[PDB]
């Protein structure tokens, strides 16, 4: 069972206070140096993921020599990487010299229900690693780095380079998979008779909604919906007889008259002009009584508390020219597309639901 | 002044306990994800350093809009970067949306006496960025990446590419500047009549030693001592009348019979065979009664407590095939070179002094 959202907000505030306390116990230049060197920790996590160290330790603790033999690495180098990771909570060292899992290292297993292996691999992938070298020019110019580095848009590059496209998609999945259940626990989808999951890919969220709302019928609206794997996935979830697959373009007007249009991680992909184009298309389809639900990490309007959206924001800026928004920015954007923001519904995770009605 | 080191050891333990409590409040996959994304915080600090935002805010708080023309960056992009940094204690957001300095952001100023600007710039430099792409194979093979990626030892690349050599030197200087005073407060250099700073660079440490020991004469032994600015620096420090500059190779026998040989961040750069060669050469120079002082981050023999040496170890592995060592590893290395470990002298910083006597 998932904790109520207010319990998670309290844990976030407590964590932020512990982190502020910690930083203040250090010389400021030393606390800054720790942040500067964080790229090295990323690299250490990445190699542990690439070598499937967590899978190798799932059957019990292994010495450096035994582990290195099973994963095909150097025992000395691997033990030194694991010593560093263990000092950050990822794996543990024993007095007898063997290494073993911790809860954080367990989430590097591919088969963990909330696996971070995908994003660990993506953050160290040579293509994405090079993307980050464009970050200073992105801040200078405001323009994403990917079109300058690759001669094309992010989406065109991912479809043309299918192998890295899967790396990228699995990296996005590590983050997205934690979002369905918090959304379902925070919002009553049984109020809806029909829902359109707008560019919902394989339909993970739509299947969640339909499983939670037995009287609801779903439209999975996605350009790839016939190649997606969606048909196999929706049937395995037992909702296929309540779903219509509609192949349509990202910039098409979706089927009209649905009780809810659900847009998860769509709006934040795009520069404002294209984001507005998409929302106006949804505005043309929606009827009075219908709701628009935008599922995104909403950045609080004020304050310096940590938020996942503040970090994901930079990633959007680098790659696609999108951004994360505050509630006030969502209100302004929605008002320019013929919508009124009604509420921002928080969840037990970082994502929220921006609820809007047509006006 | 600096505190006696037990206040520092207690703050280190408190910080470690606070970080562990913070990890325990988070879902393990999300705490892991924060570590995975460290590369993004490195890039955010790097662009703030490159743009000299800290200097721009010296006269008082400024909005991102006010900063755009001051530093030559996009107002929107810069504001989103600073918002992320401020959530990590680097700069802060005022209620009116303007950004202001914090003590950690103060340390990004180029002229800060403990400036971290040099290392922030090195960590994001494209050459260093590319070098880190060789880390997975360093762990697979145990071998440093530089010969494989660039066809030469890291230090030979530094010598042949003068511009990157200065970026690297400034980045090393950021971390080194924090080490001189802790070393002087921990160890009585007034007991020595003569001190050799072995491969001491420009002489920063040796100047500190001579200032702490007004009756001491120094030898600055370094291959580049006639080209690296040592004469100008020593004269500016007022110690040039008590310093002999000696040009020599890293693998030469240094001037003989000195009361103390000081090796700071020399031994950890080298595979064991080369490290022993250097230590045996010092052994051939030192005479009975002399002391060998090795200034390095010393990794504790057991436990998973955070220690700066555990992270720097991976940098050494990647770039030069060196390593950080525990006390017992230093004791074994010293014994094979004709020394005996006498004390490991802690300081108010991460670095320690390994004191050894010739046997």
């Amino acid at each position: 069972e998932l904790p109520p959202p207010h319990v998670v907000r309290e844990a976030e505030k407590a964590r932020a206070d512990l982190q502020r306390q910690s930083r203040e116990l250090a010389p400021p230049p030393f606390a800054l140096l720790e942040l500067i060197m964080g790229v090295m920790v990323t690299r250490a996590v990445h190699v542990a993921a690439e070598l499937k160290v967590a899978e190798a330790l799932a059957e019990g603790p292994l010495s450096a020599d035994e582990l290195a033999g099973r994963v095909g690495a150097d025992a000395d180098a691997l033990g030194r990487v694991l010593r560093l990771l263990a000092s950050n909570g990822v794996f543990a060292t024993r007095p007898d010299g063997a290494f073993e899992l911790t809860p954080m290292a367990d989430a590097l297993r591919a088969d963990h229900p909330m696996s971070m292996r995908g994003i660990a691999l993506l953050m160290g992938h040579p293509i994405h690693w090079e993307d980050w070298s464009g970050f200073p020019e992105t801040v200078v110019t405001g323009e994403p780095a990917l079109p300058k580095l690759r001669g094309m848009h992010a989406f065109e590059f991912l479809t043309k380079n299918a192998e890295y496209g899967q790396v990228f998609f699995q990296g996005m999945g590590s983050m997205s998979a934690s979002e369905t259940e918090p959304i379902l626990a925070a919002y009553d989808f049984s109020q809806f008779g029909t829902v359109v999951d707008f560019c919902g890919g394989q339909g993970a969220l739509l299947a969640g909604i339909l499983g939670a709302a037995p009287g609801c019928e779903g439209v999975l609206f996605d350009p790839r919906v016939e190649e997606n794997g969606a048909a196999e996935f929706l049937a395995a979830q037992g909702v296929a007889d309540r779903t219509k697959r509609v192949a349509g373009d990202l910039f098409d007007v979706p089927p009209g008259g649905a009780d809810a249009y659900v847009l998860k991680h769509i709006v934040h992909d795009w520069p404002e002009e294209q984001a507005l184009r998409i929302l106006r298309n949804v505005r043309a389809a929606i009827k009075p009584g219908g709701k628009l639900l935008i599922a995104e990490m909403v950045i609080p309007e004020q304050g310096d508390q940590p938020h996942s959206g503040k970090l994901v924001d930079l990633w959007l800026m680098l790659l696609v020219g999108g951004r994360e928004r505050t509630p006030g920015q969502y209100a302004d954007l929605l008002a320019r597309a013929g919508f009124r923001l009604e509420r921002v519904v928080e969840t037990a995770a970082a994502i929220s639901l921006v609820e809007a009605v047509p006006v």
